[PDB]
Formats: structure tokens, C-alpha cells, sequence
């Protein structure tokens, strides 16, 4: 009783969307679609205040005042309606521009209400209505000024009605009558006003929703695609995932033949000994460092970095792009690189150094693999300029003759004897050269309003709707539409019962009382009633039994059955409205009168009345002239009840318009119909009663009445009215759907483009499976190596220099990354491949992290087996005899991504340098585990064998095992 | 005089499209665009009578047989149009439902006519007219169907009113206006019936106009890229073409390698003997059987042919998919080739053998310069297999090791001992065996039909334009709309001048005489003459003077000048109309009968009109009563002549719809108002008057007249007609301006797509830039030959094992193909390149062949010295020294494409052959001609030298010249 009137107060906060600018936004979008709604509003008005004109032109005296200020309400309204209608009138004058037309409205009243003759509490209800409604329906004003111009509009007419019409004893009935009519108007029309303004913002809150996900998972492609990545196959590859190429009997190698580069290798002398010293952080801060300085004289000398190995930074130059100074700029490169790194020495205070080895010939560039892709490079000329690395001296260039040749002898070189530091070198005899000395919200809203902008209303709307049937062109459209359910029906049926509840009070006020009009009007709230009751089981569903719940569901779930209710209780409403009046007198009083008065009906004037009135009173219920049925001396309230079932009719917004028009127009017909057929005797007796009743009739020595009528024939005045409001409504009608429509049509574009683009994430994410930093405290790391594969690769003619050998690898790789792929390896993450090598790591996401069960750990070793498995798998069906090793540790490492131009994300530590030694030290075919993993592994009942102490690089002897197989299948 | 009527009578052949099936598909389309206005047409006639029924019931008696006579034909005409609106009612018979529809309007008129009360020569009228105008604009029927119906209905009309009133004494007046009434009808459909069946057979004929263009330039290209065109390299260079790469610093190489390739040469010895003895046709179709005999073994030995030779034919095995029997491919391709030349040696008679060289190993394949592509293959190993081939064995399959290893052991091999008989073979010790033993128009009509069915009319119109206010979506659609023009016009003007004289004929026979009426009357004919006399000068601007061609020019090809001309027209028709009725008489006689009677207006009777009828009767000219003015007694021929002025709106067919209903409406709304508000004293004095007259006044003993009107207040049903006809108006406008809107949206659609194709076409033809056979008597051949080429061509990796000087090469194309682009060289053709040598002809098109002056060839002596020249730039620019040799001939040849799958143009010949002898002879930076070409350049100034007896093989000893410089520039 008290907690509903509060969630009341509650109601009356108008909700605003808390930013200025997305309130100016949706201002920009609502005045647009509403400037056109705006100008349909002032010609209806113009309409309106046409007929009223009429009304009160069809009868002088014509008082001067009154047609000065209609027409200049008239002018004023067609000069603002002029102004609205150029594109240079700013929007956010339109509000004004309807608080403006508000005051116009204001005056149109008050002349509207004084001036006018006859003078009579009826007069000047049906415009007033009218224009009440058209303000909570068509002027697009604030709840707050709504209300506030509705309630003024009826205090000032039942001031003036007051005022004017103090003298009428019955004054009162019409009063409460008028009231009665007047609260109805205030109520409906917030009833009507209010859901359409929530929906809107609902409709334009939602549009955000669903946009902001668009966005959103746009803005989670994005960082991804950004850490994720060459651009020409990265485009490649994206047209090549629009190919859909599924049934392909190879997986498409991207590889493209460079040649006349220059290979650049630099490797970091001693750089084991720092990282053993250095913390993982101090370590990865000064690798970071070292290579941002060698990945910025890469792009300064041209070069384009490949790859990192460890503390080896490898460049070429020549690529993508051939280039002939590509022999000069890796020499200067190696030259930039030394520089850099004796800087990086004298800044630390580590004797750091570098060997710089440069070899120059050609390379196959691309990508090998399905996870983690990598730009690499393959040639025999790789190999050769790795080993003239590896043959180099620290602090000095190692170049071979082939770079020398490139080098046109603009550096001096002396003798480099490579092949007496290395055995490759030596072996094929390479001549060898020394180099001595030469706001994410803002986007979104600006996209949005963009898009707004491009989505031009009137377009979409003529675009994507048929001209007439309104209709969606495309019937899936219309289905989908026709798919949107409503859950306000059941507010919007508490509504009409609340206004069947005041015609009830009125006629009960106005009509004399029968049983034969109680118990209708009874059986009538009974049915309104149970539909009432059936219509809220839908909001209330578990309070009732389930045959009930489903009959509800059934009815609001079906827009059918809710619009042939909604038209049932419509039609009952206004059988409501007239079946009563089959009750009034039919008796003719006009002929009884002439009767009387033995005068001819063309000469009987309200002064011969006025001479027989002592027989014949508006005052009389009692039938006239012996009637037994009784005087109903206001039957225009019926018009206006009627008037109240056509506001009903605006209610159910959700009819269609032609459905709309059609209830309209029958109940129309049906009212003009009764009014002039079969009423018109009860209506030309009433205008005589009325008549006279307007004549202040006083001390009348003679039988001179005011005549002429004064007042347009109210049987001819009543259609009139109903043809206008039921015009207004199907203006009405059409801008509410027309709204609506567009809205959901945005709502569907919206929705289109972001299903698009879920799809487009999922596709990029799938050819993927087919500064940021973070320190992780436990990663469990493998590496497997083919241990063979080098003598399987061959680069002769037959085998297409090799290629064929890297489609077979890639195999091998696609085989390891769909096994990685499967759900029970989740929580493993393929970190790069490296040759031959598969990389894997797992505990990195926290998502999949499990910090007590070490599962990772689990998967990974699994995942170790299984490729060992699928490694005998792929030697039995490709005739091999691949050997393969792994390398298994656990510890602690640094994630990150590296490169501001090329993110590229990636794992340092200790623990990945001892994993890639248990792999170079692994036995063929066997799995290598550090003593930590050891120690997890058997903890969880894994096989493993003690291999014993390895000499491991930077560590010395260190204690490592074979694991030989998991535990046993639970 | 005559002239002008046999031009009529030629008009009066019914203008048909030729082909009965482009005709029914012109009808298909004119029925799917017209059943939603032939549904329109049946409610329209349908709400006609309504209106009918509605006057006729308004006055009892009640015929029953009127009654079911309209209900009736109300129920044929709904059922036919639910039949109509049924999609599966076939459109063949809508031509027939619509003359089943002018029956049911027959049978309308015919009860229309015979049993209406009262009887009058102006009853009716106006639904004739009606009915007639929309038969003539909403009504599809043929002309001779139209003209044939609406000379019935006059007809019937004419002679029921005769029938009827035949003792009118008036009748005359009535008849003769009735005559000109439906005269004017009859002429007006005419006039806007034969200027829109022309048009949309134009607009309709125009389409297929450009819709033909469009295919026929599509058919233009079609043949084109066949004889034109591998479907890859194809494809990326039509994509490469849409990347419009301008501003890229070299040409784009189509080149992908291919290791694992067979490289199959064969050669037909002895053939310059055979070439030396047959024809040139002969040896062309020889060379032709043996040439596709050789093609369709390669296809079926899956051997890719790359190029022809001469007499060599040359394919490749493992091009462009990688296949593992390209070696045993190969060797069957060189049997089976072998064994087709045992075979044509044995039908010819002519001693010719084979020798085949196959060779195992890569290449590179792509193509190479700017014009006159051609798919080719370069390698080491390709010149291997031609060393092969040359050093075969005819009648024998020389092969390499290399394919011997290929081969498996699956052919028995003897040493072939090729360095014994090959220099290179020896040279390089390429170990070498010989195999031993094992309608175009009813596709444009189909096209079009499929683009009909598939733009769908109503889904075009609601898209493409907007849904109210009818203009194009699109500012620019409405711009190139509001650009076409009008061209009849000025028979529109004529036909609107000829209709004001038919209403200047019956405003003289009904009105009598005035001079203010008369001077009215000659001042509008003035100023309407004066506007024919200026449109007509637009259509005979050749006979009037400049100043009066520009007025008359600038009105018409201004849509709003001509618009302006025709609203100001019509204004004038209108005050023509009603001007004249303001001198019709205006005071009272019904209160002038009141007051000689002496009885209360509400009894004066048609009897107390009779017994005081000797004063006022219809016969009275003089204004009754004392007035001055005469007396109007039919005033609905002006409303008649009203409905003239609205059919001449009609024939203003290119007024806005919008400014035909404002038109229309102001026309209605000023009539009406002078009808109701200053006329209603002399409409009622008139229908009392024609009252009486329509008693048959005979013996009247007592005053019991017929009495009830009988009639429906005039007044009242003027308004009701006009309204009706405005409605109809605007509804025929709105079907017009959409149907004119539809022709020209698909005309611009044609025209888009027609544009688009060109660009296209143009596109294709630029890259192309950048059995058919045909014997030419007299073409002129050169070859250049860069003769230091193969000491350039380098396959090391420095210089990507030769791409570069292939990038080089392609460069020194690209220049050669600039130079034959100058148009003072479009006498010449580029045939082919090959290797470093540029194929050039000239005298292969009859459109530039210049057979007196032999221009050509001067074009080609000085596109040849322009070579010299450019490959001297080239050599100064690229720092070269490429030294060109050039080889000129003239002769005939046989210029053909070969292959049905693969159309290769080329030309055959001894000329042919000479020339390239001559270019192989040629010295350094020389030019060599031989004796005809030298004896064609010396009779034109050429500086030539003798270099004397050269050796050409084939034709023994033949004297040849150098050409050392041109004529001296003019």
C-alpha cells in the first residue's frame, strides 16, 4: 500500500542516460528521426485548428479578437513549421521549438474557450482532448513538460467552464463529467507517453548493448591481432582462410624464393655467464634493452630481423624486398651491432662481446607449420652464414667471400681462416674474410555516430520496407519482426480496465440507473476482469497453477491471440458505450410541441418553446410527452466516450495499423451510424433544449429569442470530430511503427555486424590454431626435436631443393598441433616451433593454471608421450624413421611480448634454456626430464628411469631422467 | 492537305514489335508491371460505381432491374480482379480480362443509360466521360481496341439520349454539346493513349537498344579473350589489373618455378624441304593436322605444350601440377609423336622423320614483356633438352641421364652417344641414351529475361525510389532523372489548344453570344496561339527567327518553363470555363414564383410551377424576373467542360503528380465554390425549372405532380464527380510516374552495367597492350634479335639465377612494346616474343593496311631504326652494351589461330621464314632487309646498304642490304 506508491515516486525520476554527450547523441538520432514526425505534428495541428475555425465560422456573431488570434497562432505555427522543415534549423531548438508550441497551444485554448457561443460545458471538450493527446503522442516533450501542459490545459478549461457557466444547476454533473473526462485524458496519456519512452531509451539503450559488444569484441580482435603478428602473408593467408579450404591433400606451405640477400648472424660471447648471474628480470630488462637497440639498427640499416636463438640476433637483408646494397648493410649492421654492444658492456660492466658472421646468397622466405607461426628463412647459404657466426671472432665481422664480392671491396678484410676455428668452414674449403675497417567509450561513440550518420533514416526506412504494406520486403525480415514479443500488454490492459472503470462512473454519474445497463455494464467488468486476470498470469506466473500459466504464456506469447484480445475487449468497450443508449427516449418531443402549441415545425422557435416550456424541461428524466423511457439530454459525452475508445485505441500501440485503422473505422461507422440514423430525433430535441436552455431567458416581454443557431448542427459536428481523431491516431500509428521498425532495423544491422564479426574472430582464431609483461612463477616447458631430420632433409632438384621435405615437417607439425588442440591439452600452449623443434609450454594462463594440482604439468607430460606416439604414428605411414627427442623442466620463466612494430610474444628464463639442453641432450626416442620434473612426475605415479648426470651448459653436472611412461589409465 | 492526312493515316498502323517472341516477353514484362494498375483500374471502376449507385438509390423508384444489373456486374468485376491478383492467372489472358472488362462496361453503360429517372441528355455524361478516359490511360488494350470502344460507347449514348428525349425541343443544343463532349473524350484518349503506347514501346525499345550494346560489346570481348588467352596466371593478372599498380618501379614478373619437369623437343627433319615444294596454304593446313594431331597427344600423354618452333614442337611434362611420371610422359609423348609423322609421312608421301630430345630436371615458367604473352619455360635444362634434341637421333628418343633415372629402368636404353653428334652434350659430358623399344539473339534474349525475372519490378520500385515523395533516394538518381526531356510536348500543347476549341464551340452554342464573353474568348486564343506558336517553334526551330528559337528553346528544354507554360495553360482554360458563367443571370426566380403564387416556398410544387409556368420556362433567354442578365439553363456543361479542363491535366503528362493534384485540387476547389456559394440561387431555380420540363406537362387535372426530385441536388453531385475524378487522376499520374520511373531506373541500371564492361573491356585490353585463318598477299616482317643476350643472361644466385636479366629483358620489351604503341606505328602488330627477340609485322589488318601507298611498311623500317635507337638509350642507360640485330622482309603469309582449346594467333609463311633468316644474319647494330624490302625502302628515300650474297638455308644465295637511316624527316 505504501511501497507500491513509493516504486511510484520511484517512476517519476526521469531516467536520463548519465553522459552529456551520449544524451546529445541520442538527442541527434531522436530529433532526426522526429524532425519529419514534428512537421506532421504542426500540419495536424493546422488541421485541427481548421476545423475548429469552421466550427465556429458555420455561426455568428464573428467577434473580431477571436479571428485575429487564430490567425495569428496559425501564422505563428506555419513560420515555425517552415523553419523546422530547413536543414539549418539547429535540433536542439526542436524542444523549444515544442515548449514554443506548447504556448501556442496555450493561447489557441484560452480563446478557444472564452469566446465561443452558445455557451455550454460541452463545448470545446473534443479539441481539448485532441490536443491533449497529441501532446503526449506526437509532440516529443519531456515527461515533466507533458505532464505540466496537460494538467494546465484542464485546470484552465474547468476554470473557465467554471466561470463562464456558473449559472446551470446541472452544472455540477457536466463539471464532474468534464473532470471525469479530463482525469481520463491525463491518465492515458502517460500511460502512453511513458511506455513509448521507455522503450525507446530501452530500444536506444539497448542498441548500445549490442554495438559496445560489436565493439567489444572488436577490441578483443584487436590486441590480438596486434601480439599475434609479414603483411602481404598475413593477407594471404587471411583471403586464403576466406577460401575455406577444407579437403586439401596438403596444408598450403606459404613459401616465397628470395635470393641475393645477406644473412647476418650476432651471437652475444658470454652471455651465459650474465644470464647465470643476472635475475630473470635484470635478465629479460637487459635482453629487451639490447635487442630494441638491435631491432632500431635493423630498421635504420634496413635489415629485417628473423628470429632471436637465444642470445643470437639473426637478420637478412634483401628481404622482402631485393635490395643490392644487402651485403653493405649487414656489414654495417654487424658493425652498428658491435658498436651497440660494447656501449651495452661499459654500461653494465659485463664483458659482453659479439661475432658477427655475414654470408650472401639466397633463401626460401615463409612459414612452415600451423601454430605459432614465424617468418623464417631456409638455404644451405643460412647454414653456412650460421657457421660463419659461429667461425667468427668476437668484436669483429666475419663475412665470406661471397659477401666480399658484394662488397665491391669498399671494406678492408684480412684473411679470416675460418676454417681453423670452424669444422664446416674447413670442410668445404669456404674462403673467409675479417672485416678491419671501412577513451575506447569515445571511439565507440564516434564510430556510432558515424554510423548514424551513414545510416540515414529515411533511406533505411524506404530502403528496407515496402511503400505501402509496411511490410518488410523480405519475409524473413517480417518474421523476425513478427518474432519481437511485448510483456508491457498486460500494463496496457490494467490501463483500459482503469478507463473502463471511469466511463463506468461517468455514465453511472450522467445516465439514470437501469438493471438492464448495470447488469451489462456488470458482465462487462466481469469479462474485463478475467481478461485482465489472464493477461497478468503472464507477469505472475508462478503464483498460478500450470494450466493457467500455460494459457497465459500461450496468449502473450502469441502476438495473435493479445491483438484478438486486445480488439475483443475494444469491441466490448464500446458495445459498453452504446448499448445504454439503445436505452434513452426515442419519443419525438418536436412534434409533441407543435402539438402543444399547434404551430408548424419550421416557425416552432425556442421563444414558442419558451411559451409551452411549463410542459416540456431539460430537467426531466421522466419520458416526455408520456415516453416510458427517459430524457438523455448529453449524448455528446457518448461522442466523447467514443472519443475515449479511440484514445483507447492508442493504447494498444502494438496493433497494426491497418489493424488500428480498421477498428477505427468501424467503430466510427457503427457510432455515426446510431448517432444519425436512429439518435437524430434525441439529437434534434436535445438542440432545441439546448438552445434554450443558452438563451439566459429573463424578463422576455416578447417572443424574440436570439435565434440563429449559434452552434453547428451537433449530428453534423460529431463525425466530424471522430473522422479527425481518427486521422490523428493513424498518424499516430504510423509514426509509432515506423519508429519501431527502425529501431529494430538498427538493432539488426547492429546485431548482423557483430555476428559478422564473431565470425570473422573465429575464423582469424582458427587459421591461427590451424609493455606487456608478466612474471610466471611456474611454467612447465617442453622441447621435441626430430633428431634425423637433418639427415632427411635434402636439398636436391628431386625434392624440389627441399620444400617438399618442409611440406612433410609441416605435417609432423600440423599432426603436434592438432594433438595440442585436443580439450585434455588446454592448459598447454604452443609457444613457437623452431625447425624441427616443437616448442610447448604450459601454466602460462592463469585461466588453465591449476596452483594446486599442477595439472599443466600432467597435460604436458602426457603431451610428451602422445607425441612421441604420433611420431611412431607418422614413421609407420610416411615409410620414416624419425627419432625424436623431448626435453622436459619446470620452473619459473618471464612472458612478455617484445618489438613496439612487431609484437612478438615469447618465454625467457633459466628453466627454457635447461628444458632446450634436456632436449639437446635427450636420447632418441627417449623422453628427458629434469630432476623437478622427475620429482612431480613420480609424485603422480608417472614411469620414469634415472638417466644420471648430464654436463649441462652454465649448470655443470646436473641429475636428469628418462620418463618412460604415465601412469596407468584410471 | 492531303499529305498531312496520309501521315495521320500512317499513324494509324498499330505499331508492333516484329519478333512474337520479343513481343510476349515485351508483354510478360508489361503485364507484371501492370497487373497492380489493372487491379487499380477494377477499384477504380469499381468506387465509379459505387458512386452511381449511390445517386441513382438516393431517389426512388427503386428498378429492380437496375439494381441487379449493377450487382452483378459488381461481382464479375471483384471475381476477375481476385482471378487478376492470383499470381498463378496467366498474363496472356489479363489482355482479354481487359476486354471482358470493357464488356462488363458495356453492359454498365447500357443500364446506366436506358433506366435512369429523370430522363435528361445530361444525365450521365459524366460517368461516360469518365469511363471512356480511363480506358484510354488505365486500361491496356491495343489502339484499335481503345479507338473501337470509345466510338461504341458514344455511339450507344448518342442514341439512347435520341431514343429517349426525342421531343425535346432543346434537345438539339444538348445533343450537339453532348456530341462535342464525347468528341473532345474520344480525341483527348486518343492523344494521351497514342503518345504513351509510343513511349513505352520506346522506353522499352530504347532498353534493348543499350542492353544490346552491352551484350554485343560483351560479345565484342568474348571473342576477343578467347583467341586471346594458363587460367592462374590469367586470373592474377586480371586481379593485378584491379590493383591499378601505377608508380611501381618495375613491371610485375609472372614467374613460379617448377623442379621435376620433363623437357620434350621435337623436330621434324627435312621439313624446309617439304616448306620449299607445298603452298602456303599447303603447308599451313599441313602444318595445322600435324600440329593438332601432336596437341591432342599431348593431352592425352598429359604433356603441357609450351611454344612451336618452326617445325619444332616443345612441351613439358610436370607443368603447371607436379606429376611423378613426367619422364615416362614425356618418352610416350616423343613415340607417339614419332609415329604420327611415320604416319603423315606415309599419307603425304614426304620423306619427313622426327627427332626427340627429352630431358629430366627444373624451371622456371611464367611469362615475360608487356604484349603478345605467351606462357613459356627457361632453364639450364631446357637448353639441355634442346641440345638434346639436336643432338637426336630421327626416327629416336634421345634422352638424358637424368630422364634415364626418371625412367626407372621401365625402357631399354642403348648409348646414345651424343657428344659424338652435339657440341654442348659433349662439352658438358652430359652422359646420353637412345630409347630402343618399351542465336547470339536468343542468348541476349534469355540474358534479358533472366535480368527481368530477377529484378523484380515492385522490389526495383520500392528500392530505388522513395516511398512518399517519389523522388530517387539518391540526389545524383534524380538529377540524371530530371535531365531527360520532353520532346512531344508541343503536341501535348497542340493537343490542349484543340480542346479549348472544342470548349470554345460549346460555351458558343450553349452561351449566347456576348461581346465581354467573345473578346474573353478571342483574348485566351491569342495567348494560347501565342504559346503553340513558341513550343512549335521548338519543333520548327529551322523556319522562325533566332531570338524566337532561343525563347521557344529555352521554355522547353526548361522542365520548369514548360512546366510554368503548361499550369499557366491550363489557368487559363479554367478562367475560360467560368469567367463567361459570371455573366449568367443571378437574381432569385424561386422567391419571384413565391411571390406570384402567393404560397409558402415549402409549397411551391412543380404543380404550382405549372399553374404558373406561362411566366418561366427553360425557353427564356431574357432574365427573368427584370433581370438584365440571361439565363444559363444548363450550367452542368460547365462542370462538364470542368472535366475537360481535368482531362487536359491529363494530357500534361510530365506535370509532377504532386503539381497535378494541387493543380487539380485548386481547379475542384474554385469550381466548386463558385458552383455552391454564389450559383445556388440559379441551381435551384434551374433544377425547378427542368423539373417541370421533365413532366411530360399533358393533362394535368389536379396538382398531383410525380413529385419527389427524382434527381440528386446537382449541387450536391458535382462535388462528389469531381472529387472522384481528381482521385482518379492522381491515381493514373501516380501509375505513370512510376511506370516512367521503372523504364528509366532499368535503363540506367543497362546503362551502368553497359559502362562498367567497357571499363572493363578497356581494362582487359590495356593489360593486353601494356577454323579462323586469313591469306595476306603483302605483309611486311621484322625481327630484332638483342644478339649479346645470352652473354648477359647469367643463372647464378647473384642475379636470382637470371630473374633479374629476365626483370631486364621484360624492360627492354616493355620500351619496344611503348615504341609499337606511338600511333604512327598502329599499321603495326606485335606477334610474339621469344627469348630476347620482338616479333613484329605489319599489313595483317585490312583497317591499316595501306594497299597503294604501303605505308606500313615505312611504319615498320622506322618502328625498326626506332629500336636501334631505343636499344642504344637502353645501352647508355642501363650501362650496357646490347648490340641488336633487326631482320626485315616482305611476302605473303597465312596469318590464323591454332588450337580449339589453346587459340593461338600466328602467321605462316617463306616471309616469315626469310625474315627471321635475315635477323639471324643480321650483323650488330645493323639492319638487315632483304632485296624486296630493300627495293620498298630505296623508292622511298631509305638510306640503304649493300652488304651483297648472303647464304640462307632453304633459298641458296640471296642478296640482302643493310638500312642505315630513314627518309630525311618531312
Amino acid at each position: 500500500l505504501g511501497a507500491c506508491c513509493l516504486a511510484l515516486l520511484q517512476i517519476f525520476r526521469s531516467k536520463k542516460f548519465p553522459s552529456d554527450k551520449l544524451e546529445r547523441l541520442y538527442q541527434r538520432y531522436f530529433f532526426r528521426l522526429n524532425q519529419s514526425s514534428l512537421t506532421m505534428l504542426m500540419a495536424v495541428l493546422v488541421l485541427v485548428c481548421l476545423v475548429m475555425l469552421a466550427f465556429h465560422a458555420a455561426r455568428p456573431p464573428l467577434q473580431l479578437p477571436y479571428l485575429a488570434v487564430l490567425a495569428a497562432a496559425v501564422g505563428v505555427i506555419l513560420i515555425m513549421a517552415v523553419l523546422c522543415n530547413r536543414a539549418a534549423f539547429h535540433q536542439d531548438h526542436m524542444g523549444l521549438a515544442c515548449y514554443a508550441l506548447i504556448a501556442v497551444v496555450l493561447a489557441v485554448q484560452v480563446v478557444g474557450l472564452l469566446l465561443p457561443q452558445p455557451r455550454s460545458a460541452s463545448e470545446g471538450i473534443w479539441w481539448t482532448v485532441f490536443f491533449i493527446y497529441t501532446i503526449y503522442t506526437l509532440l516529443p516533450v519531456r515527461m515533466r513538460a507533458a505532464v505540466l501542459s496537460g494538467v494546465l490545459l484542464s485546470a484552465l478549461h474547468l476554470a473557465i467552464a467554471l466561470r463562464t457557466n456558473a449559472q446551470d444547476q446541472f452544472l455540477l454533473k457536466q463539471l464532474v463529467s468534464n473532470v471525469l473526462i479530463f482525469s481520463c485524458t491525463n491518465i492515458v496519456g502517460v500511460c502512453t507517453h511513458y511506455p513509448a519512452e521507455v522503450s525507446q531509451r530501452q530500444a536506444f539503450q539497448e542498441t548500445r548493448e549490442c554495438i559496445q559488444a560489436r565493439l567489444h569484441s572488436q577490441r578483443e580482435n584487436q590486441q590480438q591481432e596486434r601480439l599475434l603478428l609479414p603483411r602481404h602473408v598475413a593477407m594471404e593467408m587471411k583471403a586464403d582462410i576466406n577460401a575455406k579450404q577444407e579437403d586439401m591433400m596438403f596444408h598450403k606451405i606459404y613459401i616465397q624464393k628470395h635470393d641475393n640477400v645477406s644473412i647476418l648472424f650476432a651471437d652475444i660471447e658470454g652471455f651465459t655467464s650474465l644470464a647465470s648471474q643476472c635475475t630473470a628480470q635484470e635478465l629479460v630488462m637487459t635482453l629487451n634493452e639490447l635487442f630494441a637497440r638491435f631491432d632500431k639498427l635493423a630498421a635504420e640499416n634496413h635489415c629485417l630481423r628473423i628470429k632471436i636463438l637465444g642470445d643470437c640476433y639473426y637478420c637478412v637483408s634483401g628481404l622482402p624486398e631485393a635490395r643490392a646494397d644487402h651485403a653493405h648493410c649487414c656489414v654495417e649492421m654487424g658493425m652498428d651491432m658491435i658498436e651497440a654492444i660494447s656501449l651495452v658492456r661499459e654500461v653494465t660492466g659485463v664483458n659482453v662481446n659479439m661475432r658477427v658472421g655475414i654470408h650472401s646468397g639466397r633463401v626460401h622466405c615463409g612459414v612452415l607449420g600451423l601454430r605459432k607461426w614465424q617468418f623464417d628463412v631456409w638455404s644451405n647459404d643460412v647454414t653456412l652464414a650460421n657457421h660463419m657466426e659461429a667461425g667468427g671472432k668476437a668484436g669483429r665481422i666475419h663475412i665470406t667471400k661471397a659477401t666480399l664480392n658484394y662488397l665491391n671491396g669498399d671494406y678492408e678484410v684480412e684473411p679470416g681462416c675460418g676454417g681453423e676455428r670452424n669444422a664446416y668452414l674447413k670442410e668445404h674449403s669456404i674462403e673467409t674474410f675479417l672485416i678491419l675497417r671501412c577513451n575506447p567509450e569515445d571511439e565507440v561513440d564516434e564510430f556510432l555516430g558515424r554510423a548514424i550518420d551513414a545510416r540515414s533514416i529515411d533511406r533505411l526506412r524506404s530502403e528496407h520496407v515496402r511503400k505501402f504494406l509496411l511490410t518488410f520486403r523480405e519475409p524473413d525480415l517480417e518474421k523476425k519482426y513478427s518474432k519481437q514479443v511485448d510483456d508491457r500488454f498486460g500494463a496496457y490492459v490494467a490501463c483500459a480496465s482503469l478507463v473502463f472503470l471511469f466511463i463506468c462512473f461517468v455514465q453511472i454519474t450522467i445516465v439514470p440507473h437501469s438493471i438492464f445497463m448495470l447488469s451489462f455494464y456488470l458482465t462487462c467488468s466481469l469479462l474485463l476482469t478475467l481478461v485482465v486476470f489472464v493477461s497478468v498470469i503472464y507477469s505472475c506466473v508462478k503464483l498460478f497453477p500450470s494450466p493457467l500459466q500455460t494459457l497465459s504464456r500461450k496468449i502473450v506469447r502469441s502476438k495473435m491471440n493479445s491483438t484478438l484480445v486486445g480488439v475483443f475487449t475494444i469491441t466490448l468497450v464500446f458495445l459498453a458505450a452504446f448499448v445504454n443508449m439503445f436505452t434513452c427516449n426515442s419519443r419525438d418531443l418536436l412534434g409533441c410541441l407543435a402539438q402543444e402549441h399547434n404551430i408548424s415545425a419550421s416557425q416552432v422557435n425556442a421563444c414558442h418553446v419558451a411559451e409551452s416550456a411549463v410542459n416540456y424541461s431539460l430537467g426531466d428524466e421522466q419520458g416526455f410527452c408520456g415516453s416510458p423511457w427517459p430524457n438523455c439530454n448529453f449524448p455528446e459525452y457518448f461522442t466523447y466516450s467514443v472519443l475515449l475508445s479511440l484514445l483507447a485505441c492508442s493504447v494498444f500501440l502494438q496493433i497494426s495499423c491497418i489493424g488500428k485503422l480498421v477498428l477505427m473505422l468501424a467503430i466510427e461507422l457503427i457510432y455515426v451510424l446510431i448517432v444519425e440514423v436512429p439518435g437524430v430525433t434525441l439529437f434534434d430535441n436535445a438542440d432545441l433544449l439546448v438552445t434554450a436552455n443558452a438563451i439566459d431567458f429573463f424578463n422576455n416581454g416578447t417572443s424574440q429569442c436570439p435565434e440563429h443557431a449559434t452552434k453547428v448542427a451537433l449530428k453534423v459536428v460529431t463525425p466530424i470530430i471522430i473522422s479527425v481523431f481518427v486521422l490523428a491516431l493513424y498518424l499516430h500509428a504510423q509514426q509509432v511503427e515506423s519508429t519501431a521498425r527502425l529501431d529494430f532495423l538498427w538493432k539488426l544491422q547492429a546485431t548482423e555486424e557483430k555476428e559478422e564479426m564473431e565470425e570473422l574472430q573465429a575464423y582469424n582464431r582458427r587459421l591461427l590454431h590451424n609493455l606487456y609483461y608478466q612474471s610466471c612463477e611456474c611454467v612447465a616447458v617442453m622441447f621435441a626435436s626430430i633428431a634425423n631430420f637433418s639427415e632427411f632433409y635434402v636439398e636436391l632438384e628431386a625434392n624440389n631443393e627441399g620444400v617438399e621435405c618442409l611440406r612433410l615437417l609441416n605435417e609432423i607439425i600440423a599432426d603436434f598441433d592438432e594433438i595440442i588442440s585436443e580439450d585434455r591439452f588446454r592448459q598447454l600452449e604452443k609457444i613457437k616451433t623452431i625447425g624441427s623443434t616443437y616448442m610447448a609450454a604450459s601454466g602460462l594462463n592463469d585461466s588453465t593454471y591449476d596452483k594446486v594440482g599442477k595439472t599443466h604439468i600432467k597435460a604436458l607430460a602426457d603431451f610428451a608421450m602422445k607425441l612421441m606416439d604420433q611420431m611412431k604414428y607418422i614413421n609407420e605411414h610416411s615409410f620414416n624413421n624419425f627419432q625424436m627427442k623431448i626435453g622436459l623442466n619446470i620452473g619459473p620463466v618471464v612472458a612478455g611480448v617484445i618489438g613496439a612494430r612487431k609484437p612478438q610474444y615469447d618465454i625467457w628464463g633459466n628453466t627454457v634454456n635447461v628444458a632446450s639442453r634436456m632436449d639437446s641432450t635427450g636420447v632418441p626416442d627417449r623422453i628427458q626430464v629434469t630432476t623437478d620434473m622427475y620429482q612431480v612426475l613420480a609424485a603422480n605415479t608417472y614411469q620414469l628411469e634415472c638417466r644420471g648426470v648430464v654436463k649441462v651448459k652454465g649448470k655443470g653436472e646436473m641429475m636428469t631422467y628418462f620418463l618412460n611412461g604415465g601412469p596407468p589409465l584410471s
